[PDB]
């Protein structure tokens, strides 16, 4: 391909960043250097990893939290993410999740504690399945990817800390499945987006997971016609998310606070996500610096990339 | 000596950021592009210049300030960056007088499109013209005369350096003071502080009643440049640094002319505090106008500083800040931050 067309997306959501970002980012990269940093094989590994700048992804998600637990969830995302690189490449990483565990837990129910080790767990499972997918180099069919990614996305966690963010515990709601609709299209939303934007990234460390590749690969569609597709499929979860909320609110618990609260809290979740995945030299290439475009061409293969105006 | 020991400074003045910093320094990324992309040689150049972060120095300065004055002043700030690292570069400049002048009337003159009524047919033209309809708005017309005189300043400052590296002449401590108020930028920064504030202090400024306050103040935010731009300027043979007058005009090896110049911040900071301290306890220390300015003083210190610890302007391209203030600093690594231990 060499070079595609990625359009505006709908971007109806609050995309918001926390008061304190830029400061939070900076500190949470302080926490990746004492806890992480002999994960790296040199300061140039290391470096490389927080010009990704992933220290803002916490603080772009939860705008609303108090700063202490904002600052929890950045280097919780750090953390994870360092783990989501390795696998694309107490214990190790034992005393860093022990560091956030203490940290974080203070403010949870046991009942959201019990879910956070439980959202790890998916997680990681997920990753493992990656693995097995990656080393046999066979790319799953689209609704196979997206069950895959439910777990390896995180998006148990993704929920728990949006819970943790806005102070409330909505354990009860959860199994009961009041947000059943509404986490389906949420985090498919989030899933797609990520896909869209990590597919420069994914395409050059040869990660299998991503509908971009099933598209490509496995519905046999060129670049251009995939990313459309994706970019459709976008607007459709999006639009469904806003629905399924909406019924949510309308419906016999959305006068209390505290779903309010925690469905206001996706709602910048899922904005403030996409936000970040334009920013982020994750995606755009180690050197590359966000100048704040958010469509046009850009370069699947260019060692970093940006949205201009023609080819 | 391939390293220094930076001790910990008093950091005693707040250091907020703006609300909005991340999203402004993206904001102000974006301007650079539109505005100064043909100013650098190629996009790699441009993105080198980006890495900086040099778009977040505003919002950390100004953090008090309504969003579109903070964008204005961090695009403000990326422009005389900019314009500092063009002028401060002897292969871009000439190596040579004869070269060095010509190349430098050329930025004097499209600098100074800035206020006319015509389109400017320069880059750098543009770019001012941009700078002075979006910030001129918001003044009086004695701030904006004063913002003429300012960058005037500011240009009589980066000559006289200029000259210096060229004649191979360091200037003695309070020589290279008096070329700092000018090339430092310090008469933008204040009237900037009464913009962001949104206030007039023409005619206290004039009456005198900041001098102590700017004396001090400046003194302290042109040190601390000095001692974090020191990697840089040491590698790039700047001459109008307070290290290399120490170490080169009185004899001093780089530990003790660093150590004199922490002991030096430390004086000028508390000197700055007891300065501004008077002028609150003094007969105008009541205006609202004078206390929102001093606060934006207070703000512009420490902001600073937090801003100098941040930049890959002076940790080297590929640094990324991990919030460290104080240890062992490398001047040969190609990336560096401050360490517990020296280099064995
Ligand atoms: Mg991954
Ligand atoms: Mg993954
Ligand atoms: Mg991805
Ligand atoms: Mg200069
Ligand atoms: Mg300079
Ligand atoms: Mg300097």
């Amino acid at each position: 391909p060499g070079e595609f067309f990625l359009p505006p997306l709908p971007r109806l959501l609050p995309a918001g960043y926390h008061p304190d970002a830029a400061r939070i980012e900076i500190a949470s990269n302080g926490w990746v250097r004492r806890m992480l940093a002999d994960c790296f094989d040199s300061e140039e590994s290391l470096l490389f990893f927080l010009r990704q700048r992933n220290g803002i992804y916490g603080p772009l998600t939860v705008p609303y939290a108090e700063a202490d637990r904002a600052q929890n969830i950045a280097d919780w995302y750090q953390f994870v993410t360092v783990i989501d690189s390795f696998v694309s490449d107490a214990s190790l990483y034992g005393r860093a999740a022990q560091d956030l565990w203490r940290r974080i837990a203070a403010g949870m129910s046991a009942r959201q504690v019990d879910r956070l080790v439980a959202a790890l767990e998916a997680f990681l499972r997920g990753c493992a399945e990656e693995i097995r997918s990656k080393l046999d180099k066979q790319v799953p069919h689209f609704e196979a990817c997206m069950r895959v990614r439910v777990d390896s996305f995180g998006c148990e966690f993704l929920e728990l800390l949006t819970e943790y963010a806005a102070e409330v515990d909505m354990s009860r709601a959860a199994t009961e499945g009041l947000f059943d609709e509404v986490h389906h299209h949420g985090m498919r939303q989030l899933i797609l987006v990520n896909d869209l934007l990590s597919w420069r990234k994914e395409y050059a460390q040869r990660d299998t997971m991503t509908t971009v590749r099933v598209l490509c690969e496995v519905e046999g569609l060129e670049l251009q016609d995939a990313v459309d597709r994706l970019c459709a499929l976008v607007e459709h979860h999006e639009r469904a998310y806003i629905t399924a909320r909406d019924a949510v609110l309308a419906g016999p618990h959305g006068h209390r606070e505290d779903v309010r609260a925690y469905l206001s809290g996706l709602d910048h979740l899922i904005g403030g996500s996409q936000e970040f995945e334009y920013l982020t030299p994750r995606y755009f290439g180690d050197g590359s610096v966000w100048d704040g475009s958010t469509s046009g061409w850009i370069s699947l293969t260019a060692s970093v990339a940006r949205f201009r105006d023609a080819p």
